[PDB]
RNA sequence: CACAUCCAUAACGUGCGCCCAGAUAGGGUGUUAAGUCAAGUAGUUUAAGGUACUACUCUGUAAGAUAACACAGAAAACAGCCAACCUAACCGAAAAGCGAAAGCUGAUACGGGAACAGAGCACGGUUGGAAAGCGAUGAGUUACCUAAAGACAAUCGGGUACGACUGAGUCGCAAUGUUAAUCAGAUAUAAGGUAUAAGUUGUGUUUACUGAACGCAAGUUUCUAAUUUCGGUUAUGUGUCGAUAGAGGAAAGUGUCUGAAACCUCUAGUACAAAGAAAGGUAAGUUAUGGUUGUGGACUUAUCUGUUAUCACCACAUUUGUACAAUCUGUAGGAGAACCUAUGGGAACGAAACGAAAGCGAUGCCGAGAAUCUGAAUUUACCAAGACUUAACACUAACUGGGGAUACCCUAAACAAGAAUGCCUAAAGGAGGAAAAAGGCUAUAGCACUAGAGCUUGAAAAUCUUGCAAGGGUACGGAGUACUCGUAGUAGUCUGAGAAGGGUAACGCCCUUUACAUGGCAAAGGGGUACAGUUAUUGUGUACUAAAAUUAAAAAUUGAUUAGGGAGGAAAACCUCAAAAUGAAACCAACAAUGGCAAUUUUAGAAAGAAUCAGUAAAAUUUUACGAACGAACAAUAACAGAGCCGUAUACUCCGAGAGGGGUACGUACGGUUCCCGAAGAGGGUGGUGCAAACCAGUCACAGUAAUGUGAACAAGGCGGUACCUCCCUCUUCACCA
């Protein structure tokens, strides 16, 4: 029943020198407290925001160890932590995860918790963003299309999320606050704890099994710092970068960032400069490449996947500046999509996946339509729906051409084609499909 | 500058598939010698050919029509194709009799049947002249907007593949090829197919492995790749601003309106030349995934007497080069969205795909048409299958004969073997004297063990347990080294081989010669015969010491760094005060810079050290060393599912001038290789899981003389069943293979 860090975090020495937020809050604290003390936590096994889509099995506010905390029941639980990540298959961000256990089946809530502690008058953007968004795909959807200031736009390129980082100032900086100088000693015990298993021995890094699906939340943390210094740059920055094109944005992805306006070219110097300035000075993982000598012109590039633009193709381009679905992307896409050749004479086809005993086309249609939806549905805002046109239209006849595949025919493409799918209207009916493309490409993407 | 829009069709995964001899059971393969066959008219040469002509006939010669000549052809058959058709092929249900039904008997009448391939053994036979597919409605049954926006006009105003969807008439391919006819030689080692497996990744471009049985050999299909408003909508339409002329000037440039510096109308989208623009056909090559090799329609190649003719002049289209349009014209760069340089619109800039990559060479083959040159022939010169018959020869299977061990499953098996009366009238005598059977007579009621049946009977029974040779089928896709079983035979002069030397391949295999007796053969299948191998399993270490850098560091230390520990409601507190309700006091964690066990680095002694002795000679089987592993690996337990490839052939086919490819189970035999190894059902015997029916006064009290019978007591005295879980369980799909 830790009530109490709760407590260690909220009275926390407000006479000698102690919490951070000594500006915002003193009174924002008791709500979020009962939050955790009764509202996300009265039963951790069930009052949670936890695992099983809520919480973990049903523990009598875990009825085996949290039923205490102080004590160090669970003390300094390492959970060894393995090198492991998730990459997912758009808007390049691998995820932060790791084996997490009950202890950690909890620990989630926990740093949720303290999450909420860094949040009320503290906090911006849930995951990464500026513009609190609620998921990659929801980013993907928001953060993207809202200003063109002056020309010339940027990349961004390290890691340092993963593979480098202090863990040890992370740790301190925030336990100024909760680990109070003084009469506070029940804080870090996991924060430090997530206790990296590779026959090294750093902590709270690799994709932490002791804190895994919060791994990501102490990411965000330390992206935030990024940006808390992000900000005096913000302050020396769009000063004259408004000013050396205009005559007629810091982007936090989880893995990039670029920043509002630009134009000039020093400037661009200016700013890989000072990113090396505090690349190590901060992270500990330092500007790669140079990051991006910021581009002059506009270019045909990658940034989680809606280009930045300041026969698979069509022109779309002016004043305004404008994403663009990279090409690039669909390559690789369409490549472990295992179903176009790619050339028997710059040619693409079908072919169903070296799949020959299959599973049934029923669930196949489930399979496809599905990753139609989301694939869709997920590519929101993107010029050029030509191209997702074309993909649709070979996509498609993937679709159906797997199908009759996984039943060994007379060459039964067409039969398939103008007898089932949406068009000849396969329920066993497949209506997502160029019908619900666009629709799609309407509904919540035009919106 | 757009929303809708995109070729079909066989083989690979079934039967019979083991072998030992066939050799017309069907047959077939090919080989030869004998007969026929039929060739627009006739004759010719004299075969009775031929096609060779003589003259004459017919067809056609679109090379965008038109007459004539001059050019090429003209049977007959065989093969074959689609339709439809005994339905005997050949199968099912009834069917049939048959262990006594395990099953076996199905053309029995019915149904299907060119069986999904029987080619490696056919449903036949039959007719006729035809079956998808693909194009274009052959007619129409829905929409669709009617040109100047829509207003009512359907102004049929005009749009039928106008559109949703039924009728294709037509084609063409399907509905085709076979045929013997001057004789050579040279430009073939000609220009070109061509050497040469295999699998197992490394797949990173690496030129690796089994054994690679050929080397050398890495960059790589391409666009990056129409710039004369082809600039802004993909690969068709599909709207537009810009370029120019606004046109009419909607009352549509059709009657009902606003059209205006205009909706809306075409547009106002190089310079020429050149050609053909020719439709079709004839022949070649390109064509959407389970891939490879095929089969059709569509995509490009060439292709189709000349003349006398009448032609009767075609555009457009494109080709090349000129324009400059290139969004630049990227590439790479410097540099206000538009700018600038070698590009060159292909120069890496990419992209992509890849393995002894490609590509190249290498020396083993084929290498038509005989392309042509030149010889020669040249009685119209020549003339011998094209088929189909006969006669004979030789090979012959997946067909015939001869087969046949390894257990299986189940039934009788009268086989056996085992399963034999419950108490009385109460010695004497009888329950079959009354008892009540039991076992048993028809779902067998009683969800269960004596059919509710009367009871018989009172071993019989009919019960279980076993065997079940019987029977039948299970097993013949081969199936590491290993012997045994079944046979040393009928396979046997004649081929894994006689004996061998040679070549002999990666590789056995076949050449020189040797017995007639297994001489060499060497029988089949299926079983048993150890370690490969195999996954699991633990046991034991992943040393047994000691040495080989520390990650080691857990630790002690210390950098004792590192400061600090005050109910939990608490918002400068309220904490509840107490040395001190702040020394953190001396407990908590901070990396440990030294130790740091270890993961281990490797040496390792390996060899009577652990993890084997085989311990022999011999002590008597010990045995130092030495051969000997042994954590410096041994043991336990199940299984080994053909996927190929190279070489000799029943035969095959198809694709081919042939090579050489495709397959025909890794193809059938003998080698030699590499790689066999699950799911999904599933269907068996298991246990447990649970429950409940009881034959069995096993319990009720007992009528009792007991028994037989009395529903609790099935309170599971018990098979069982009973549903879940448990596992070798193919009985079907998994790639037979991108």
């Amino acid at each position: 029943t830790m009530a109490i860090l709760e407590r260690i975090s909220k009275n926390s020495q407000e006479n000698i020198d102690e919490v951070f937020t000594r500006l915002y809050r003193y009174l924002l604290r008791p709500d979020i407290y009962y939050v955790a003390y009764q509202n996300l936590y009265s039963n951790k096994g069930a009052s949670t925001k936890g695992i099983l889509d809520d919480t973990a099995d049903g523990f009598s506010e875990e009825k085996i160890k949290k039923i205490i905390q102080s004590l160090k029941d669970g003390t300094y639980y390492p959970q060894p932590v393995r090198r492991m990540y998730i990459a997912k298959k758009n808007s390049k961000k691998m995820r932060p995860l790791g084996i997490p256990t009950f202890t950690d089946k909890l620990i989630q809530e926990a740093v949720r918790i303290i999450l909420e502690s860094i949040y009320e008058p503290v906090f911006e953007d849930v995951s990464h963003g500026f513009r609190p968004q609620r998921s990659c795909h929801t980013a993907l959807k928001t953060i993207k299309r809202e200003f063109g200031g002056a020309r010339w736009f940027v990349e961004g390129d390290i890691k340092g999320c993963f593979d480098n980082i202090d863990h040890v100032t992370l740790i301190g900086l925030i336990n100024l606050k909760i680990k109070d100088m003084k009469m506070s000693q029940l804080i870090y015990k996991f924060l430090k704890a997530g206790y990296l298993e590779n026959w090294q021995y750093h902590k709270t890094y690799s994709g932490t099994p002791q804190g895994g699906i919060l791994s990501p939340l102490l990411a965000n943390i330390y992206l935030h710092e990024l940006d808390k210094f992000v900000l005096q740059l913000k302050m020396k920055f769009d000063r004259e970068s408004p000013e050396r094109i205009t005559p007629e944005k810091y982007v936090r992805y989880a893995d990039d960032f670029i920043i509002s306006v630009k134009g000039s070219k020093e400037d661009c110097q200016w700013i890989k400069e000072q990113l090396k300035l505090f690349i190590h000075n901060k992270l500990k993982m330092e500007l790669s490449e140079e990051k991006t000598l910021i581009t002059h012109s506009s270019q045909p590039a990658r940034f989680l996947g809606y280009d930045i633009r300041v026969v698979k193709k069509r022109t779309l381009n002016g004043s305004v500046e404008l994403l663009i679905p990279l090409q690039d992307k669909i390559r690789q896409f369409i490549f472990d999509k295992k179903i176009a050749i790619q050339k028997k004479d710059s040619s693409w086809f079908p072919v169903h996946r070296k799949y020959l005993i299959r599973s049934t086309d029923l669930e196949i249609i489930t399979i496809y339509n599905s990753e139609l939806r989301g694939i869709c549905n997920y590519y929101g805002l993107a010029s050029n729906f030509n191209q997702l046109n074309y993909f649709a239209y070979l996509m498609e006849y993937s679709c159906l051409k797997t199908i009759a595949s996984k039943h060994k025919g007379t060459l039964s493409k067409t039969i398939s084609m103008f007898k089932d799918g949406s068009g000849s209207w396969g329920i066993s009916q497949a209506p997502v499909l160029y019908g619900y493309a666009r629709n799609t490409l309407e509904n919540r993407l035009k919106a």
